[PDB]
């Protein structure tokens, strides 16, 4: 089990962000584009999706209702397990921190993390 989109999801939330089609194609392939806005595809398709509040920073109760939205397959145990820990962990980071577009990846990789400890 991992964090990662459907093609399909991809495609619609990266659609409601007006993503170029180049950055498109590769955020669809699972990397992070070099351009300014393709490397934020993912923040702001994760925000669309209430995980991250505005300013960036880990939205605890967003979390929780966005993976039992989109990974409905998962156990509320398993969800609340995984969103503890991360939330937890960024408590400690900083505005000028979750304001980059790395941020997003961070929180995505903590989650991973996680779900690879089961």
């Amino acid at each position: 089990a991992s964090m990662r989109f459907t093609t399909e999801q991809i495609d619609y939330y990266g659609k409601a962000c007006n993503a170029s089609e180049d950055d498109l194609v590769v955020v669809k392939s699972y990397k992070v584009p070099s351009t300014e806005t393709g490397k934020c595809l993912m923040k702001c398709m994760i925000t669309k999706l209430g995980l991250l509040n505005d300013d960036g920073s880990y939205n605890k109760t967003g979390m929780e209702a966005g993976l039992k939205k989109y990974w409905s397959e998962w156990s509320t145990e398993k969800i609340e397990t995984i969103n503890n820990k991360c939330y937890e962990e960024a408590l400690l980071v900083s505005k000028e921190v979750v304001a980059t577009c790395n941020y997003s990846y961070t929180v995505m990789a903590c989650l991973n993390k996680q779900l690879d400890l089961d």
